[PDB]
């Protein structure tokens, strides 16, 4: 801990892919989509796409999307953050990426247990993330509002944000 006393994303900071520390209270005032993500899963390809076709659409609403990258989910991120940031140059990805982490167990990096105990942020069966690919929804104040699971592509959320721009 002391994680579980946070009241926002705001009080917790994460490297960002390129090894610096990131104070997410920068994002105070964005509504942000927070994501786990994975390179070589069947969810990949329209998750990229349409996260980088609403932060285009978007960003200057107020969009923000921060892109945890995750081996825990069938080993289907496997690089080097190096690798990776390569591998989201190649969708145009303008958005922000960070180091790679864990989501779940006692590893698990301190935003995402917060997440996953917010009362918009509990899942089904359990808290756990499930697979690659879930999003956490926060608002401008760094609560959560809403959690979508692997299946729900990225293009679900967006009648969800103007209520939150």
């Amino acid at each position: 801990d002391d994680w579980r006393c946070a009241r926002s994303m705001h009080e917790f900071s994460a490297k960002d892919i390129d090894g610096h520390m990131v104070n997410l209270d920068k994002y105070r005032g964005f509504v942000c989509i927070v994501t786990n993500v994975a390179s070589q899963c069947g969810k990949t390809e329209v998750n990229y796409t349409q996260l980088v076709d609403l932060h285009a659409r978007y960003a200057e609403c107020g969009l923000r999307i921060l892109a945890f990258p995750c081996n825990q989910f069938g080993k289907q991120e496997p690089g080097s953050n190096e690798e990776i940031k390569e591998f989201a140059a190649g969708y145009n990805v303008k958005f922000d990426m960070f180091s790679k982490i864990c989501v779940n167990g006692d590893d698990a990096h301190p935003l995402w247990k917060w997440m996953k105990i917010q009362p918009k942020g509990k899942g089904i069966l359990g808290n756990a993330i499930k697979w690659n690919f879930t999003k956490f929804l926060i608002d401008k104040n760094g609560c959560v509002v809403k959690r979508y699971g692997p299946m729900e592509e990225p293009l679900v959320i967006e009648k969800d944000l103007p209520h939150y721009f």
